[PDB]
């Protein structure tokens, strides 16, 4: 008595009809017109000398249009129905809902996602850590900085030496650190990709599921543009 | 004796012809083959016993290609003609050239393109108002250098101390600028995304516009390489 | 009562069944319609007259369908069956998964990346020969920086020339360098090409096995996307 | 008596056969099987019940080798033949050539190649105008610094002033040099940009033409993997 139509994962509608007991099963690519469906089921059904179909969502349209606007309309209707000029007999058929097609791209995403979110996780905690060994560092540096600053200045305005013998100190002292920086230049040959290496972190993978994951949420966006709007990420 | 198709912006086809006061007017999709524009014509037509449609460039084509490919094929001689075998008429059709697409493609383009000219346009000028807060700072940075330069050289020249009491402060002071400075950084480890906030600029909405507009290039100037090539993006 | 298709690598399948010494075996492209397989089969089998071919996953199926999508929607099953009208036998077949069309992709992808890896070791290789020269020579430059540090200390200390002989030529000093510095950068105004031309190594190459490998992948994934999700790549 | 085989600009192919004195005329895509012609031919032909085809290179070809590897071989050949069950004509057909398939692509190749060839002339010349105004600026920058040099060493060493009156002349020197470039940094809030602009060079362009070019080359060396190798792009 009943039809139905069907969503497959490779943006193809499988459509599924009473036609003769045994019920026959078509694939139909979206952008196809329904011209395609009218010829197709003509070849399936007996001759009469050919017979002539109507789609109907209570208006009949025509045979030019592509499926998706034709389902847009038949979503608004919840159902639509066919109507052949021999068998008399008005079939309906059922319709995917908005996530009834967006059943296998939301379980995708909601894969990518969760492996994502413990990337995410690896990625903040390690990033903390060198940020705490930096800062630590930071800290060091301005101790010594202060330091040399109260050293020079007690040293020239309150010591017997002077300026005289404080000179050579600080030009021996810059070059030293001008040394001591090409040293650690040259330890070199910035920590976090060790960090993710010994860890096991990757880079090229993340943003190549970011990327995915992203594309796939402006489809999904898309297709809530179509159909009904306001699908909830949160709740998926 | 002669007729013509025109192109609607819904990748459809009306095709306008004599069928012997309103003349035979059908919707076509490209994909369907010139079959089903046979069994159409014969629908609008009379009896005689139906007669068999021939297409023609001469060529007799096949009644399976889809109607794009034909066009493409025909669009070298602007016309392709039908050959009824009833009637011994001869008939003529006018092939759209690259403009009919173009012009329903292009529209929308242009619209697309102006709203992203006044949106960069928006952000030009927000990116100027930070700039000239930063540009204003600087001013004073070089107050503030020209300000010690001559504070120097007063204390130079124009005093009794002399360099003895000069380079030791100024040393000093060199390095509390960078103690300075290097506070800066530490007091870092994000504002012009506040500013848009406040200005309440799109731009999600804008990359999407731009992208749309991109890809919509690009199938511009796929169908023109399936034409002839040299669209002249930057003239029209 | 029972038999199997299997995957060549050149993107036919080869059908293998019960024909009632040598089976019936059949090449298939997967584009072809199930009424091509349906006049193979006829053309295949004895007189009755002809009978009429049924294939089903029960749903029946219809006769114009390509292969590719048949199977996609039917490996959810692992199997499809035909129903012969005249030998009212049962027959079922295998339906490959991922795992053949994987391999016979794989295998190429595997041997693609094993050679990209062997070309970016020797690349690595010449990188590091290149690189340990210009370290050598900034250990040198270490070295000169040292002696000039301990000439300074022995001239300001060991030495009755005192401070004033030494601030003003290390003033020179340094300007020179810098003018040193200035003119190599005047000398500029290309080599590990050089270096790789006499290595014999092939760059374009290199560039095309890399972007063949990853277009490759993201056809498996595709593939992946139509069947079941998750393959695995750095596991297998 | 002969047929012919003629090249699309949109990768399909155009037949065109003595098919009943009226030839017929088909577009086949290449990924195709020859099952496809087959079963067209036949809606086209009368019956006799149904013929069969056959297509040879002396050999048959079976009717599920795609398009491109029949014509690899036809073109080893330089023309194939058709034969039929009950016509038993010889129909002989011809091939495209290498060039007979690469012409549009290498037209386009051609027009883009001179438009490319037009803004690498206009890129190299202002670039080397940029060159020689940077350069002869350096050139003065290193004569005001020997003109310090020789200025510091004979007033220091032959000058009844000595270093106690000079270190303060080069501080600010120093200092002042600094402020000049400070306002420099200024003047800019690099110069081949504005010499692009004012001239009418364009960029995104320019690599747009260059990618498509490249992928074009690329698409070319494919088909000359394919076909005989060799093309001499020089001489096209
Ligand atoms: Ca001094």
């Amino acid at each position: 008595a009943k039809g139905k139509l069907l969503t497959t994962p490779t943006r193809l509608l499988k459509l599924i009809l009473p036609l003769p007991i045994q019920p026959l099963a078509l694939l139909i690519h979206p952008q196809q017109p329904l011209s395609y469906v009218e010829r197709l089921i003509q070849a399936e059904l007996p001759p009469v000398k050919i017979p002539n179909v109507y789609f109907r969502a209570w208006v009949r349209w025509s045979s030019s249009t592509e499926m998706g606007d034709f389902i847009r309309d038949a979503a608004r209707g919840r159902e639509f129905a066919i109507e052949i000029e021999g068998y008399n007999i008005e079939m309906r058929v059922s319709v995917p809902s908005f996530g009834d097609r967006t059943y296998y791209m939301r379980q995708r995403l909601r894969k990518m996602s969760s492996e994502i979110d413990g990337l995410a996780k690896i990625k903040h905690e390690c990033d903390l850590l060198a940020h705490r060994s930096a800062h630590r560092l930071a800290k060091g540096g301005f101790g010594l900085l202060a330091g040399w600053w109260g050293v020079v200045y007690y040293v020239t305005f309150h010591t017997e030496f002077g300026w005289d013998l404080v000179e050579p100190v600080t030009y021996l002292a810059g070059l030293t650190t001008i040394m001591g920086g090409y040293l650690w230049f040259l330890y070199i040959n910035r920590r976090q990709h060790a960090l993710y290496e010994m860890k096991g972190f990757d880079i090229e993978r993340w943003e190549q599921l970011v990327q995915d994951a992203n594309a796939l949420r402006r489809e999904i966006r898309v297709i809530a543009v179509e159909y009904d709007v306001d699908w909830d990420e949160t709740r998926d």
